[PDB]
């Protein structure tokens, strides 16, 4: 029924679930409770025009994508927190340490970001603000194009109806990659990642009886956010030429270079 | 053991063995230990179209030219091989014939690419039925955009073939990609999902049996799939760049491609 094996995976699955809570602010269930309005005091102010995008603080194109840039590395330090307590992660070389999050944050803001959207918009300043997925694309040429393809991953995958504690997980399994680039030491974190593999799929077995393949599901799903990625730097190299005056953040900057 | 996978194994791997001549495992014999014909460079390509006689891609009246011109013959040919067994595979011939037009038609650059590892390891690659082998470096020793098209593929497969999965793994690894919903314009996609959740399970209890010994071998395999798209695309991208060059009379060559 659960041998000792199992035991440890739910040990582990439970430990990422707390480091988890402990590490980013806007977990899927408060931002699902904020969305379907099962609340009163947690309902958000919408901003679907640049009408409400005033009143919304009690060009913009870019107040908003510096706005989001911003963010961005917000929630690279909170995945950053998270990775540390991934069991064997500081344990490796300092140098495939950086190269994982390097790759991974990315991937990883994408996965959370679907969290906060629906097929109408994102939460944003916390939860406080929701801002609709037509004002996103109705912004100035370059622009309006930036969040797009966040909604279109973000439809899809929410589709898998996963959960925090699952989230917890599979975030864990995207850092401890090994394919990734210019690595030193692969074996090494392809024993953390296969053992959190076990983990994610006994969670979603645990968690997901109903739904079969949901693992595998789930796994095919990370080449939506490669795609993603690349789209997002495309897009952003373009808007560094067009708008010269506009900085992008050095750690970010970091991120995207030989990437 | 739900005897019903067991079953969809076997079925689909007897497919894979009528629908393609060679195999992984006929590919490892050669690659190992009647040699192939190596050509390691030009004059070895020359003599090479006279010795291998693959003279199907050239007798059409620049090395590297001829070279990717012959990559496309193959691919074509190829894809006549997965048409053949895709249809195959259980339920994938009820489907709407729109959807597997357009399953076939995302899915065959990357069962192409998958099954190239097949015949290749990390000093070269075999072609021509397996009666030759280029090496890899006599690939980057082209010119033009021609030196880095088979390179990316390299290092795929060099990751790939880690996995050490065979024939029976690849059978069913193949229906999976074809089998799926993700294809844009799909126009009825529950079919094909279901279809291809049965064939995940069919290459979950695969691999499990297979190879007890290699932990989460069907989670590592599944992650190959990102590393497939992306040389897709990055693919599709030179196909774009070398459109910049030119183009029994070609007329009616460009339109077989
Ligand atoms: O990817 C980046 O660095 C910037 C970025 C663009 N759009 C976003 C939407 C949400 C988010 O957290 C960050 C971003
Ligand atoms: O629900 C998730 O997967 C986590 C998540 C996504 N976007 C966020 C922005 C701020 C924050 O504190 C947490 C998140």
């Amino acid at each position: 029924q659960l041998n000792p094996e199992s035991a440890d995976l739910r040990a582990l699955a439970k430990h990422l679930y707390d480091s988890y809570i402990k590490s980013f602010p806007l977990t899927k269930a408060k931002a699902r409770a904020i969305l379907t309005g099962k609340t009163t005091d947690k309902s958000p102010f919408v901003i679907y025009d640049m009408n409400s995008l005033m009143m919304g603080e009690d060009e913009v194109a870019i107040r908003i994508f510096q706005g989001c840039q911003f963010r961005s590395v917000e929630a690279v330090q909170e995945i950053t927190e998270y990775a540390k307590s991934i069991p064997g992660f500081v344990n490796l070389d300092l140098n495939d340490q950086v190269t994982l999050l390097k790759y991974g944050v990315h991937e990883i803001i994408y996965t959370m970001l679907a969290s906060l959207m629906n097929k109408d918009g994102v939460l944003i300043s916390e939860g406080q603000g929701f801002m609709t997925r037509e004002f996103l694309k109705s912004l100035r040429k370059p622009f309006g194009d930036f969040m797009e393809p966040k909604f279109e991953f973000a439809v899809k995958f929410n589709a898998l109806e996963l959960d925090d504690s699952d989230l917890a997980i599979f975030i864990a399994v995207i850092i401890l990659s090994g394919d990734r680039p210019g690595l030193l030491n692969v074996k090494p974190i392809e024993d953390i990642q296969d053992n959190l593999l076990q983990a994610l799929e006994l969670q979603l077995k645990l968690n997901h009886p109903e739904s079969s393949q949901l693992f595998a599901k789930l796994l095919q799903k990370m080449t939506d956010l490669r795609q993603i990625v690349t789209e997002h730097v495309q897009l952003l190299q373009v808007i560094k030429k067009t708008e010269t005056d506009m900085s992008l953040h050095p750690l970010l900057q970091e991120i995207y270079k030989d990437l």
